[PDB]
């Protein structure tokens, strides 16, 4: 996978694992904590994270839609200060836990640059969301294309749950990729559930990172 990453001379490390497909732009306006790092993984073409987390002493976990499913992967057996999720679930592709499998089957059937932008006005919801989301600069077709294609093989061949364990987890109540009521039936006897008014795409409503598990 490919990361960006950010040097605050920081004793911690903010680790955001990013949606399928998103632009890793979609997470620069949190402000984050004093003495704290940030490394944005995304494009999991494959689950391959190239970066020593081991200078570090607190590393929080955020991971938003599919990117909880990569992180327990990835993450899976690295103790974590924390692990926070997002609109996002450890069965990505499941009518009852995750993103139901005709949406996610038909997305990846259907997928053009135009049923992307329809994908992406799903996620944000409202057209004054989607078209400020639409400014952030948009990863190449042919990457989330393959990206998909990829995320597709590996879910299917791996249903596998609990991981790592997660401290919270946040549930929009508009949400059209994962539904709020299959958010809710993955989460409820694992962690703490903190709904919010809002899309797919949720981190528009915060100003900090540290909101997200605090």
């Amino acid at each position: 996978m490919k990361t960006k990453f950010y040097d605050y001379q920081g004793e911690h490390l903010i680790l955001y694992f990013a949606g399928w497909g998103t632009p890793p732009d979609a997470v620069n306006h949190l402000i984050l904590p004093e003495n704290h790092d940030l490394l944005i993984c995304y494009d999991y073409q494959d689950l391959n994270l190239d970066f020593d987390l081991s200078a570090y002493r607190h590393i929080r976990l955020v991971a938003w839609s599919m990117g909880v499913w990569v992180a327990e992967r990835v993450l899976q057996g690295i103790r974590l200060k924390s692990a926070t999720a997002v609109n996002g679930t450890g069965l990505p592709c499941d009518d009852s836990f995750g993103i139901p499998y005709a949406i996610f089957k038909g997305t990846l059937e259907n997928l053009t640059e135009n049923t992307r932008l329809k994908f992406e006005r799903r996620i944000c919801g409202d057209k004054a969301s989607f078209e400020r989301y639409q400014l952030f600069p948009a990863r190449p077709f042919d990457e989330i294309h393959q990206e998909l294609t990829a995320l597709f093989a590996m879910i299917q061949q791996d249903k596998r749950i609990d991981l790592i364990h997660w401290a919270n987890a946040w549930v929009s109540s508009r949400d059209k990729i994962f539904t709020p009521a299959n958010q809710h039936q993955y989460w409820a006897l694992r962690c703490a559930v903190q709904e919010i008014e809002g899309e797919h795409y949720v981190f528009s409503r915060f100003t900090h990172w540290s909101a997200l598990w605090d």
